[PDB]
């Protein structure tokens, strides 16, 4: 019913430690202790390299804000966290459908997160709600028809009015970049896209357990 | 009245330089020490917020006001001085000064009208269409009217609504309340279905968080 | 008397590097030292302003006007070279000079009319729609007359004016003074209801603060 | 028919100097130079490094890498950073972009695939079309497209490479315009701003144009 | 049919000079010699600060081609003045012929002197003024070229950008008496081409200061 989702993005202060040994074991620790607080980490995610200024994505969601909120300090007092500077951060909530309400985030459904995600908020025209609920029914109802043909890539859309900049955040997950970036460019021919006036910043990245993203962080 | 009165209205984001110590004994207890020194039946305090996790450029936010400016600056510059703002980074500071209404003149901000605040607050300024303030008046009396009236189902949530106009870079400041963080959002959704959407220029930076005593609000920072 | 008469007008914006030492001895009375050999060449400080709290990147604001350029800009760095200009960053400084109006040409900016500082300042610079100055002349003369008419009812708040094409990224920088700052917002407000405001681009940052001596706005600041 | 069918992801990498280099920076490019070779004996391949400096205030490097795999190019856009001139710059801007089949012309192949070889100087800009575009009658965004290539063939000593860069970064297309002498890429630009494309254009800043340097040299070079 | 390069490249202090600054300014002027010994000639140095909170310097320069202006601006970095300051702003542009009025030349190509005062700023025009008839574009720069006659003192450096930098064009008015750019840019808001503007932001204005000067004026 209710569950707050938050994905959070760092930057490198500059590169870590040549021996960086207790780092991801400390954040892992951490991890631990949160889920047995109900708090899930859907994944970590590498994004170093496809942003000049940002490295690093969490992903989590809980039943309160709060939850969330310390979570996220709890890991800025780690190691990794004291060697990283937050660069965007927000959270969205699980509210019903204006119109299909089967529609559920993949992270709601307990699927199983691909290896590629692609974040980024969005906000439709001032006068996109202000239409007839038939024309905003038909739009959103070819918006799903025309991603038919891309099942292999799982979309996350939450509402997060109030919560921060935005109306929407979106994530979409899918094994294949190469997909992500297809489905996208096939939705430009939707004609919902007369009703948008921000869809940026855009956070895509490589899934890795927190091991393995350490290591490779410079 | 209370329409008469004079009282501004300060909110003040603040984001941590780095953490906090490990050891921030008398951090939060010279903030309060100050507090109700500030409060010493002249500069009130509605509360203190945690922002962070929901922003990664804000960690705490403090809602005060006052009968002057003067006093909420000289209280501003004190915080700064204290441990904590010495730990803290000003990211967004702006005043506000409840002016009568144009239209439904006992719609008084919930600070103004001394009542308790909530759990949670989304602060947001506000800049209207250039051509809002030339329609005629009733129309924008009817929006405004439209825009009450879809608000109806939500008397949970108290809105102050406070006018800024060359007090910093905006036309109003937005602060709603609620014990439920979920109804704020739930208003908003439902508020952009109001007319006066289309009269709107800018509506950035949102500040949204939980209220904490700063006891409690200094330990679960970084 | 004297529109062919050259003045210009500097605004430096000014923000804390992070707070001034706790025993700040000299700094007020360097700065004091140095505005009185202004003085002498007759670069005058019409106001130091306290900006601090009504925006959370700038802490002070100095008001100086000459009869060059080239004299303004050696005092803005004789003043950086003082303690307290070491303890500031630059944040927003922006050059404009008197030109005769279009057609009100009686109309002169209050510090040319040897009007004495008000306690309360607002700041701001301005930039009109590309086709303001395109629209007929009588079409330009009549709005500029109604906002003359529409600000008539606040003549207890004094407007400057002043050109700055070509000096910076704007076409006006506009500053109103006035005993009591309220009296700034309703102005502001009031006139939104005026047809020019159809012809606007850009009108921020604002600027807003407190008159101070320097000793006393030194004593003040974090 | 297996050129558009292939899959080749493309970064490029804009650093800024923090400061300057030391006056003492003997081993500095021999370091680069052997990620650069272990890079290569990877399928990692490194089209340039160019010199920005002076042409901007805030960038003095670019990289110009691409591989088979996104994840190729993060691993070495790290390891370039833990280099000792990588610890002394700054990352600015970096996007990365894959080559997908064109709308109308399945022959339009990005220069870097058809494995031209770099010319002198680079001028590289992301791009976002107008919501509409994508929108038009199919008829439409051919007639401008063929009007765009059409006036571009006046220029054919400046090699261009479009790649979608969609939900991989804040942009849809990046550019890359390459050719020996620079003012070539001044007049295409100027020239292109006949074509009625110009109509559908949300963004195309920032532009980073450079020339094109061994690593030894660009070191030597940068302040 | 000649090709130069020109730079404008704008600095901001790190903080303040030295107190004691005897070998800042001799330094630079050996650089700037040295340079001279290769074509790259220095138009002007110009006093930034106080117009701007956020530039100090401008250093106008242009040579045969790119290559030599970034050695130039890498070189001036390495001086002392270069390492007390943070690059803030730098454009390059080309001089192209004029689509109408080929009579036309930037000022520091005809080797005119520069004058005390300086107002620079880059220019992009409408995605739709390269689109007009080529009689619309004639007429609104004919025009534009006639409000400005009544200011001879003002000499205008209009020069090509684009695929450089952010910009179209990048436009340098030079004028002895700084009055007179403030009433040319006022009058010329006039011109109907004010209609086929997308950006003309930042203006670095300032006066023009021999190097030793300019180094013992700033803070
Ligand atoms: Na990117």
């Amino acid at each position: 019913v209710i569950r707050y989702t938050l994905w959070s993005v760092f930057k490198l202060k500059d590169t870590l430690p040549e021996d960086r040994a207790g780092y991801a074991d400390e954040v892992q620790e951490l991890f631990d202790q949160l889920a047995a607080k109900d708090v899930t980490i859907r994944g970590t995610y590498d994004l170093s390299g496809l942003r000049a200024d940002a490295d690093l994505m969490i992903w989590w969601h809980a039943e309160t804000a709060d939850q969330l909120q310390e979570a996220y300090n709890l890991f800025r007092r780690t190691k990794l966290g004291r060697a990283l500077e937050p660069v965007w951060s927000n959270m969205a909530l699980h509210r019903p459908a204006e119109f299909n309400r089967s529609h559920i985030p993949a992270f709601l459904a307990d699927e199983t997160p691909r290896n590629y995600i692609s974040v980024y908020p969005f906000v439709r025209s001032y006068d996109w709600y202000l239409l007839p609920d038939e024309d905003r029914r038909r739009m959103l109802a070819d918006h799903v028809k025309m991603a038919r043909g891309y099942p292999d890539v799982r979309a996350n859309t939450v509402a997060s009015f109030s919560l921060g900049d935005y109306e929407w955040i979106l994530a979409f997950e899918a094994d294949e970049l190469h997909r992500i970036v297809d489905l996208m460019r096939h939705l430009r021919g939707s004609e919902a896209r007369r009703h948008v006036r921000e869809e940026i910043p855009f956070y895509t990245g490589r899934r890795k357990d927190i091991g393995e993203l350490v290591a490779g962080l410079a």
